[PDB]
């Protein structure tokens, strides 16, 4: 019908006759055969689009300090169930739930028993996906609630913006990360009586996006100095950057949450019982999709970790560790999915938010 209060429509019935909003269109750095040849898929990542929208829109009406992550997490993703229809792997959540604080960057969410409060001065991370038929979204925003960190969320903003417009048919990658450093590095902040030149966080990419893989090979510096390959028709990027108040670079750090079966890997018999339990419910339920520990724990899955270390150490599944630069610094995200479609540009997760 029209949404509700907290929203609780699927998106797919709120658009009866299954055609899905565009995102914003852009002209390359005008309504072809071979675009229209495609419009089924662009048109799931746009009912996806529509999804991480209305499901982050609710979100920024409802964080607060005093939840735990936990809280925040589960929140989040019980809208994002509901709006994207789920329905086993031919659409539902991409990958977990981010919210990376202060020093953290990427790849943390709170595993059971996580007693984590978001606090006043917390820097937060929200980054989820949604997908429907492996058409992926990847999109993300900075939260904070003290306006001391105003200048650095306008910074990396700016930044993203930046490789945003830079990204086309033909453009090479390594001229999208001069131009995204150049812009971030043009912004100064003072935080606490101290002041920084912003940095780019030089470790840190984005990535092409694949059928049902969030990191098809491809990446997209943020820094100058990376590859001349060159971005091609029909590839969907998801270009994100990442700004810092400390050395800018990360390493791995804290308990891992987040996990996703290597892609290449073929099939693999296995004969310890638990281990191949935990296999099976892994390609049931989210094939070469990222997942978290709550998210088997959801499932009814308990005494899994040391069969989820054996399909590590055999190398079917990466563990993906957080990512967080040094102790006391701040870091910021911003992201959006484009897709190079033969007539245009379309950045097809951009909203009246960000
Ligand atoms: C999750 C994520 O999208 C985060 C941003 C991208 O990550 C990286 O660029 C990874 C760099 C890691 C550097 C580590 C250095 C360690 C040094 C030390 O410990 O000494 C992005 O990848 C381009 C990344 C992702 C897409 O690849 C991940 C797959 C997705 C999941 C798990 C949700
Ligand atoms: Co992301
Ligand atoms: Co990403």
């Amino acid at each position: 019908k029209v949404q509700t209060d907290p929203p609780s429509v699927p998106i797919c019935d709120l658009y009866p006759n299954g055609v899905f909003p565009k995102g914003q269109e852009c002209e390359y750095p005008e309504k072809k055969a071979l675009d229209q040849a495609s419009e089924e898929i662009w048109n799931d990542f746009r009912e996806a689009a529509e999804a991480h929208r209305q499901v982050r829109k609710y979100v920024m009406s409802w964080i607060k300090p005093g939840m735990t992550m936990i809280e925040i997490c589960e929140k989040l993703e019980d809208c994002s169930r509901k709006l994207i229809k789920e329905n086993g792997l031919n659409a539902g959540l991409a990958f977990p739930t981010g919210c990376s604080l202060n020093n953290c960057a990427a790849h943390y969410t709170p595993n059971a028993g996580d007693t984590t409060v978001l606090q006043y001065d917390d820097i937060c991370k929200i980054d989820f996906g949604t997908h429907i038929s492996g058409r992926i979204i990847d999109c993300a925003f900075t939260v904070t609630f003290n306006p001391k960190y105003d200048t650095l969320l306008k910074a990396v903003k700016d930044a993203t913006n930046t490789g945003i417009k830079c990204a086309g048919i033909d453009v090479r990658l390594c001229d999208v990360g001069e131009a995204i450093q150049e812009v971030m590095e043009s912004y100064e902040v003072e935080i606490d009586g101290k002041t920084y030149q912003v940095k780019p966080i030089r470790n840190l990419n984005g990535h092409s996006i694949g059928q049902y893989r969030i990191h098809a090979g491809k990446t997209v510096p943020i820094i100058k100095g990376g590859e001349a390959t060159r971005m091609e028709e029909g590839e969907v990027y998801a270009i994100e950057t990442f700004g810092s108040t400390g050395k800018g670079v990360v390493h791995d750090d804290m308990e891992c949450s987040h996990y996703m079966k290597n892609f290449d890997v073929g099939h693999v018999p296995i004969r310890l019982p638990r281990t191949k339990h935990l296999l099976n419910v892994i390609n049931e339920n989210f094939g070469t999709l990222a997942f978290c520990r709550r998210w088997l724990d959801r499932l009814g899955e308990s005494k899994y970790l040391m069969a989820l270390k054996n399909l590590c150490d055999l190398g079917i599944v990466d563990p993906y560790p957080p990512l967080c630069d040094i102790k006391g610094s701040y870091t910021a995200q911003f992201e959006h999915t484009i897709l190079l479609r033969p007539t245009c540009k379309e950045v097809v997760s951009r909203g009246d938010d960000y």
